[PDB]
Parts: structure tokens; sequence; C-alpha cells
């Protein structure tokens, strides 16, 4: 069901794949992050270990705040692909 | 039953395929998402794990809100295909 | 699901990998730094050992303060990659 | 009764096997865990043996709380397999 | 009685086989589950054995609740097979 | 019941094995640690034997506090394995 | 009366054998246990012999409470065997 490489079943299967992979990503990362939170302690506000450890957790927080927009762009990509498929169909189907 | 590659039985079979695949997609994703929801807990509003985990679930929500329009476009594609078939029939059938 | 090398599943898997690796980095470094903090003592403010040891801990502090911006840039890189993928799709998909 | 490797009798037999194995797993683990609970005592809240033993039982509890989601995913897998079988039948049966 | 591989007697025999296998599955699993229920006891709501054992029975319950939809899909498969047979007959019988 | 090496019965048997081994580990270590606690005495807070013995018990305590996170990671590993199996099934089952 | 190794007379004879052996087991064990009960006395609740002897009778009680489920599983096995025989008959008898 298509013209050259645009196959609606193929597209649906691909969407299947990305959705399940993303669900698993969220699952694994949340579970692992829970363990991370459990492991690290809070030594003191101003002792040596604080100086040694604080920037690391800051970098953690930063990267994880970067994740959402990555996901948003990844989602946006599919609309572009489906649109290109539609236009390619229209161009030479007539 | 057609002219070159437009076969009404073929079209019906293809519609069959996309419909069943989409039903299965919804089924699997809903079932898996239920497990995801069960797995992740709500630690606290402001502790370390919250900072570590909140953006992930935000990205989850965003992508899943992106799904519907993808499905709508996928559905729209078939009307275009059937239309092109009709026009191609008309062009050289007379 | 892509054109030449841009595969949304591949991208999601890669994000998976970087996230888990970074979580483990934070975990290991925090745990090891706790041991470092435990090991070194505070001899005195002005004796020989102080002269011998203070610059080392200063260098420690400096490098660990350098980490966060490294992480921020690493996070920024992915948006660039996804953007290039989008543009490459658009260029020849039409 | 099938096309290439999808055999409904084979599937039913496989389900048989997983179900009985899982029942036996629950049986054996529960019985053994009862013996474990009987064996270990509660020395005191703060003596040496408490320091020596508490983290072990904590790890026990953690792993056993990890079991349920493992089982849930294992169960989910079969729906995926049956779905793939259905789709494979449909693809070339017509 | 057929064209290439679609034989109504063969189909009836296959249905025979799946039905009897499924009946036996239900029989064996119910009988074994009765023994499982008899074996495991209820120690206490909050003691060590409870922590040690509860997630296992939870996983049991989950998987067994997953069974029904597996059976439903397995049943659905046969209608698809018979339909494909009918269509294949019609295609080249005329 | 699988595609290449992913076998649900095999997975269940493996889970069986890890669970029983971990239960036995907890059992043996707790029993042995009880004997350790019984054997060592508390000489005095400041005599020679105290200087000679205290760091050893400190190292004991440290390592045993390290155990729990080891167990947590070990548990996390299985979810990853089952996920990879699911994705591998999905990739070429369609 | 069978196909390859499934012989209803053979099965009946085997059932004969297991039943009589189990009856004799119960007989001998009950008779011997009566003698055991007669032999051992009850010295006192707290004297030396009590410390020396109580765990032994506890182990006796435990093992004998383990017997019933062993018997139940042994009984379950025969239904499985007869079922496999039925299915094997059906498979190639047609």
């Amino acid at each position: 069901f298509g013209t050259n490489g645009f196959d609606i079943p193929t597209i649906a299967i691909a969407l299947l794949i990305v959705g399940v992979i993303i669900g698993l990503s969220g699952l694994i990362l949340s579970i692992f992050a829970t363990a991370t939170a459990s492991a690290i302690s809070n030594p003191s506000p101003g002792t040596l270990a604080y100086n040694l450890t604080h920037p690391l957790i800051n970098g953690m927080v930063s990267f994880f705040s970067f994740f959402p927009t990555l996901y948003v762009l990844l989602g946006v990509t599919g609309i572009v692909l489906i649109a290109a498929g539609i236009i390619s169909i229209i161009m030479e189907k007539f």
C-alpha cells in the first residue's frame, strides 16, 4: 500500500517501535535514578565532601532538564516524515 | 479488477492490515503504559529524586500527546491514495 | 524509519545509553569522593603537612567545579544532532 | 495448523509450560523464604550483629520487590508474540 | 477436499487438537494452583516473612490475569485463517 | 517459544536460579555473621587490643553497607534484559 | 492397545503399583513412628536433656509436615502423563 517506499503498515509498525522504546527508556531511567538518589547522601553544607560532590549532582540535574526538549523534537520529526510522504504521493500519483 | 495497479480487493486487504495493526498498537501501548505507571512512584515534591525524575515523565507526556495528530495524518493518507486511483482510472479508461 | 542514517529508534536507543552512562558516572564519582573525603585528614593550619597537601585539594575542587559546564555542553550537542537530522530529512524528502 | 512456524497447538503448549514453571517458582521461593525467615533472628537494635546483618535483609527486600515488574514484562511478551503471528499470517495468506 | 493446502477435514482435526489441549491446560493449571494455594501460608501482616513473600504472590496474580487476553487472541487467530482459506479458494476457483 | 535465543521458559528458569541463590546468600551470610559477632569481644575503649581491632570491624561494617546497592543494581539488570528481548522480538517479527 | 508406548493396560498396572507402594509407605511409617513416640521420653522443660533433644523432634515434625505436598505433586504427575499420551495419540492417529 504505497508508491515507492511509503507504506502505511510500515509507518504504523515504526511508530509502534518508537513508542515502546520510549516507554522503556522512561521506565529504566526512573528506576535507576531512584537507586542513584538512594545511594548518595547529604554530608553537610560546607564540609569537604560537599565541595567534592555538589557540582556532580548539579550536572545531573542540568542534563536531565535537557531531556524534555530532545523528546519534543524527536516527536516533531514524525509529522515531517508523514508530510513528506503525503506530498510525494500527490506529486506523481496524478 | 483494475487498470494497472489499482485493485479494489488489494485496497480492501490493505485497509484490513492497517486497521488491525493500529488496534494492536493501541492495545500493546496501553498495556505497557499501565505497567510503567505502576512501576514509577512519587517520591516527594522537592527532594532529590523529584529533580532527577520529573523531566522524564514530562517528556513521556509530551510524546504521547504528539501521537494523535500522527494518527490523524496517517488516516488522511488513504483518502489521497483512493482519490489518485479514481483519477487514474478516469484518465485513460475513456 | 528514516532516509539514510537518521533513525528515530536508533536515536532513542542512543539517548538511553548516554543517560544511563551519566547516571552511573554520578553514582561512582560520588561514592568514590565520599571515600576520598573520609581518607584525608586536616592536620593543622600552618604545619608542614598543610603546606604539603593544601594545593592538591584545591586542584580537586577546581576540576570538579569544571565538570558542570562540560555536562551542559554534552547535553547541548544532542539538540544540534536532532536538528541536523530534521533539516536533512526536509531537504530531499520533497 | 499454520503457515511457517506459527502453530496454535505449539503456542498453547508453550503457554502451558510457562504457566506451570511460574507456579512452581512461586511455590519453591515461598517455601524457601519461610525457612529463611525462620532461620535468621533479631539480635538487638544497635548491637554488633545488627550492624553486621541489617543491610543483607535490606537487599533481600529490595530484590524481591523487584520481582513483580519482571513478571509483568514477561507476561506482556506473549501478547507481542501472538500479535506478530497474526500479522504474519495476514500478510501473505492473501 | 480443497485446492492446495486448505482441507476442511484437516481444519476440523486441527480445531479438535487446539480445543483438547486448551481443556487440558485449564485442568492441569487449576489442579496445580490448588496445591500452590494449599502450600503457602499467611504468616502475618508486617513480619519478615510477609516482606519476603508478598511480591511473589503479587506477580503470580498479575501473570494469571494476563492469561485471558492471550486466550482471546489465540481464539481470534482461527477466524483469520479460515477467512484466508475462503478468499484463496475464491480467487482461482473461478 | 521465541525467535533466536529469547525463550520465556528459559527466562523464568533463570529468574528461579537467581532468586534461590540470593536467598541462600542471605541465609549463609546472616548465620556466619552471627558467629562472628559471638566470637569477637569488646576488650576496652582505649587499651591495646582496641587499637589493634577497631579498624577491622569498621571495614566489616563498611563493606556490608556496600552490599545493598550491589543487590539493587543486580536486580535492575533483569529489566534491561527482558526489554532487549522484547525489542528484538518486535524488530524482525514483523 | 496403543500406538508406540502408550498402553492402557500398562498404565493401569503402573497405577496399581504406585497405589500399593504408597499404601505400604503409610503403613510402615506410621507403625515405625508409633515406636519412635514410645521410645523417647519427656525429661523436663529446661534441664540438660531438653536442650540436647528438643531440636531433633522439631526437625522430625518439620520433615513430616513436608511430606504431604510431596505426595500431592506425585499424584499430579500422572494426569500430565495421561494427557501427553492422549495428545500423542491424537496427533498422528489422523
